[PDB]
């Protein structure tokens, strides 16, 4: 057993199989790890995924872990964790399997012209899967719509198939939902046998993925269609650990979109104020890009810099995220070492985990008053600009919004993840007319079972309404 | 890492932190249990509370595994997790913080003389508690009112100082015991309660109420907790906490499976009539006979202990009840590396390596038990109305073919009292109450399986019934 040395961080005992365990007694991560702060103070150690993992909560010394350090490993714990949830041999080049960077190709693949090409593609299937009232659960018309149309965008259509498309795509849903599902213990080693519905349904997505299915298919994304190259080219993987890595990309492009378009939703039409200004900002953009909207008629083009410079949607995103996000940050000590950060210095073991969790930035009441509370324009200054001033201790600060990470450890699809969730706002609003059955009902609570894992989804689907607008 | 070795039995990578996890992501323990048997066979290891355990779940191997045998020792487990569980030192005699013998104070306590003031104790406090429109509650919710207020007062006295403040003293520990119980599963498995902040607080208030402080004001104690107050003070350096917190291990132990067993017991009951009728013309029978009459406003019921044992069909419905929702790990600890011999082969076993038995796996199999999943209210009766003790895996007959209090050294030291609690409580409704299910053609409802390992599973969800006095 491991007892506290000199300079070490005060030690939780306790095992913790993972952030989101044990909700089912009453657990409750957040409060947890807040309660952990005012025994301890800023800087304290859990026993957490079999790892001793290392909080780190003073927002003014993020900085010092979010640098791209000398004893830092930011790949071990992710590229370890992937192996175990998806099913395949290391990735990490130095395990001899490929000599690829992975990270170099979503980089490349996300952004640039590569983006332009995934945000259009995106647009076009979002209008072609879009187009009286009909009652339903407002995170399962999210989840139906985007997966579909981000699988689409991400993987391309089979053509040859057109009558039994829909078909696949529900299978493909389902499938996902399942094991997604379970992701929360899988990443905390628990066995996905323990899970057989689970287990099945990852199997079947990965056999759909494999390169023999995927070449039936048409507008394959660059991001697939280079990952498929460096497949064939730079690695000794087997066919089905093939698919497997294109799995990690499924879930990657949906898991945390998904919920984040149903916040940024839900938070719109439930906010009068939100949806107002909403609603009159992307009916500026499209008036004076000279799109118009019709059921039957010819699609909506909008250009990045058009996508891009819209303030107030970027401001509902932000703010429904900062109130969802719920992402554990984290690098491995490359070595035994002492971290000195504005609270003191602590001394680390080599293999140690160095953990943000910065839901507890994002809820502080002391960068962001009235924390709790869903302000549409929170992101907004007076000119309407999109707000990057935040502070805290009269401190101005670098790192405020995280719920892509940030530095090294940092999403590559988020440019394409604000377009996507964008372009479905617009839509909607464009679209249909739009109402909450409870327009009065209770925010749901996020669901901290995915504590860790990104984008919590609500504990409980709301009903809303949606009617095809006329227009004249 | 551990690999499997020479002789040892299949390993499964995967961590398990305790059996009942994950089941919000659609775990189910017993079905996980059954496909490692599918996959593996009979023996087969899990990492499972931090430890190697190795569970064996042939019907006929168990009897190697429940003798008193040389290389197993039946308390480290134990003694462990409730250190853990309750907050307190090593109660382990080799831990120097006693020398007292627990398991002994129990068996002293809890059967022979001890057993009869406990058997009439609880029937007095029974009637007390029990004593004309109908009324609809939650049975599982009207089961928990009564018999921990029964219990309660059975094992740990009554305050006659403070007669009219009686009933809420009993509500809150009523609801501090439900708190502090509904996280039992995960503190078993070393999750720490400090994260539970509701449970830490409701065991410590209860710990508080067992101080030996405020047991003294109490009268008609156990000689159980008489004597346990005794040892404390006697043969124990524990300071006054820790004597709370091991009267909290019996109230716990008390209470914990004694609840769902009563509620099985009484629903399974009324909603088989072949059952109702069989129980309430057996129980007539008894309390005719015994010339006792049954009365709201009048003397209390005395019965006998051979009257209250002497209760096949009452036996029955409760060892068939418990049948259906038990669900122990059977746990002891290799004390060296050695090798077992079971029907099935033989497998060699390390140091501090568990041995486990998970008897919901017997008791639920259709070789032993035909049509498993019914509910046979003469399940436990043979052609002459007596208790049924014959049963058999591949034309054998077994030894172990009910175990929901265990067996050997590890079983229950309070089972006789319990039987005669849930006897008296059913003797009492039949007595008392017209009694009948709002659905009586619903469904029953699940185990909830968060609880797997720990003993009598409750039902996921709770059924109303409704009750009136005759
Ligand atoms: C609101 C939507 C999204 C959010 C909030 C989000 C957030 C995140 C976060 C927190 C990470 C982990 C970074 C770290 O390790 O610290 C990540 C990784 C990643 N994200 Fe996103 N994401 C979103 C949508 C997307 C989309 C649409 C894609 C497009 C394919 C995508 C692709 C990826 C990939 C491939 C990684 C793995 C990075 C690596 O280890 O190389 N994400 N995302
Ligand atoms: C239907 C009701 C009950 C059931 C099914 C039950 C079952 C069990 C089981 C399975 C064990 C663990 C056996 C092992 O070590 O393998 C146990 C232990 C124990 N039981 Fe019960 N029990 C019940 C009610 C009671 C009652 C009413 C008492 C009253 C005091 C009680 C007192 C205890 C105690 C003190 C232990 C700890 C044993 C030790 O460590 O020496 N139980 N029980």
């Amino acid at each position: 057993s491991r007892r506290r040395q000199t300079g070490e961080p005060p030690l939780e005992n306790g095992l913790i199989p993972y952030l989101g365990c044990a909700l089912q007694f009453g657990a409750n991560p957040l409060e947890f790890l807040r309660a952990n702060q005012r025994k301890h103070g800023h800087v304290f150690t859990c026993k957490l995924m079999g790892k001793y993992v290392h909080f780190i909560t003073n927002p003014l010394s993020y900085h010092k872990v979010l640098c791209h350090g000398k004893y830092f490993d930011w790949k071990k714990f992710h590229f370890a964790t992937s192996a175990k949830a998806f099913g395949h041999r290391s990735i990490d080049p130095m395990d001899g399997n490929t000599t690829e960077n992975i990270n170099d190709t979503f980089i490349k693949t996300l952004q640039g012209h590569a983006l332009n090409s995934l945000t259009e593609s995106m647009m076009e299937n979002l209008q072609r899967i879009m187009r009286a009232w009909v009652t339903e659960g407002m995170y399962s018309f999210c989840y139906r719509v985007m997966f579909e149309a981000g699988y689409l965008t991400i993987f391309g259509r089979d053509l040859t198939r057109r009558d039994t498309q829909k078909a696949h795509i529900l299978n493909n849903l389902d499938n996902f939902k399942q094991f997604d599902k379970v992701f929360p213990a899988l990443v905390a080693g628990l066995p996905i046998h323990m899970f057989r519905t689970a287990h099945n349904a990852r199997e079947k997505l990965a056999e759909s993925l494999r390169h023999e299915n995927l070449q039936k298919r048409e507008s394959i994304s660059e991001l697939i269609s280079l990952r498929m190259f460096l497949n064939d080219t730079l690695s000794t993987f087997d066919d089905l650990e093939k698919a497997k890595t294109h799995l990690v990309v499924l879930w990657a492009s949906q898991a945390n979109t998904i919920p984040a378009t149903f916040w940024s939703l839900f938070q719109m039409i439930r906010n009068p104020e939100a949806m107002k200004a909403a609603t009159e900002e992307v009916k500026r953009t499209l008036e004076n890009a000279g799109q118009k909207v019709s059921l039957e008629g010819n699609p909506i083009c909008l250009s990045q810099a058009e996508l891009n410079d819209l303030p107030v949607l970027d401001s509902i995103i932000k703010e429904s995220l900062r109130l969802s996000s719920a992402s554990l940050n984290i690098r491995t000590a490359k070595e035994d070492f002492t971290l000195h950060l504005e609270d003191g210095s602590y001394n680390i073991r080599k293999d140690d985990i160095i953990a943000l969790y910065p839901q507890l930035m994002h809820l502080d009441p002391e960068i962001y008053p009235d924390p709790l509370t869903f302000k549409y324009d929170r992101y907004l200054d007076e000119n309407g600009k999109t707000k990057t001033t935040f502070y805290c201790n009269g401190l101005k600060l670098k790192y405020y919004y995280m719920p892509f990470g940030s530095g090294a450890t940092i999403c590559p699809g988020r440019l394409f993840a604000i377009h996507e969730i964008k372009q479905f706002l617009i839509l909607m609003l464009s679209y249909f007319e739009l109402e909450l059955i409870e327009g009065q009902a209770k925010c749901p609570p996020l669901d901290q079972s995915r504590a860790g894992l990104g984008i919590l989804p609500p504990l409980n689907d709301i009903e809303f309404k949606y009617k095809f607008k006329h227009h004249h």
